[PDB]
């Protein structure tokens, strides 16, 4: 850490008959930039947001697969109805039913 | 995802109705009901 570098630099300055420069190098306390810490916190928050968004996307994909299976079942039922109607038309059952009424 | 599950449930209900209509048509229940009126 730079704190011990401060001690070494202050000792060098004090030994070379420059005491004022040493008292500065000693009195200097470095402070972190609040903007950088804010940026790091926002980056962490954004990363968790992307994780949540990906989880929600996977859930939506599963739901879409289920609805796309239900649609296939409904299509199969519609196909069965179409086959029944075709059989009735070919065999003349519809004509007989219409004649009856 | 929730709305896409609700849609699946509605599709299942529609399929049940289609099966009921197919059974009624095959068994002639619809013809009897029409004859009654």
């Amino acid at each position: 850490p730079f704190e011990m570098s401060q001690m070494v630099l202050s000792d060098i300055a004090r030994l070379r008959n420059m005491p004022d420069l040493a008292k500065r190098i000693e009195s200097y306390q470095p402070q972190p930039d609040p903007l950088a810490q804010r940026k790091a916190e926002l980056e962490i928050a954004l990363l968790e947001a992307q994780i949540a968004e990906t989880q929600s996307k996977a859930i939506e994909n599963r739901a879409s697969a289920g609805y796309k299976a239900t649609q296939a079942q409904n299509v199969q039922s519609d196909t069965d109805l179409k086959n029944l109607d075709y059989v009735e038309q070919e065999s003349g059952v519809k004509q007989a039913r219409d004649v009856q009424k």
